């Protein structure tokens, strides 16, 4: 497992460890690409639509925390399609 | 001008006006600095010299956000950004 995720009714959160500049994150529509030092963390399509402009991330110690707001307030069964 | 800044020999201070409670987003990684206020970019650049990113702190004083970070080296900076 390269990452974990959790959700609030209106938001998705993704976490992964900093190895060890390096952090590249792009969302276009539902497509999501997260790389860390060239290694792919996630390369897929989110289950539902998000507000791509709301995308934010920070580093807390050894962990990167990524947050994006959902378009629709509903629980997601999974992160990706 | 979206912000102002000043310095001590060992510290950088950045100020900008407010507009709750996820409105203020601040990230520094290495020398890269991103400050957003209600989604609007305040700063998006690279600091002139290295700072201790762990020392980064900010607070709201009335209508003004004050950001402080400690310089790695004790020297005057000609500019805030590269």
């Amino acid at each position: 497992a390269k990452y974990t995720w959790d959700q609030e009714l209106n938001e998705i959160n993704i976490q992964f460890p900093v190895t060890g500049s390096a952090i590249k994150i792009r969302m276009v529509g539902k497509k999501i690409c997260v790389k860390n030092q060239g290694e792919i963390v996630i390369d897929g399509e989110l289950l539902h639509e998000v507000d791509v402009s709301s995308l934010w991330w920070v580093i807390n110690g050894d962990v990167v925390d990524v947050n994006v707001t959902k378009k629709r307030n509903e629980w997601w069964d999974s992160l990706l399609v």
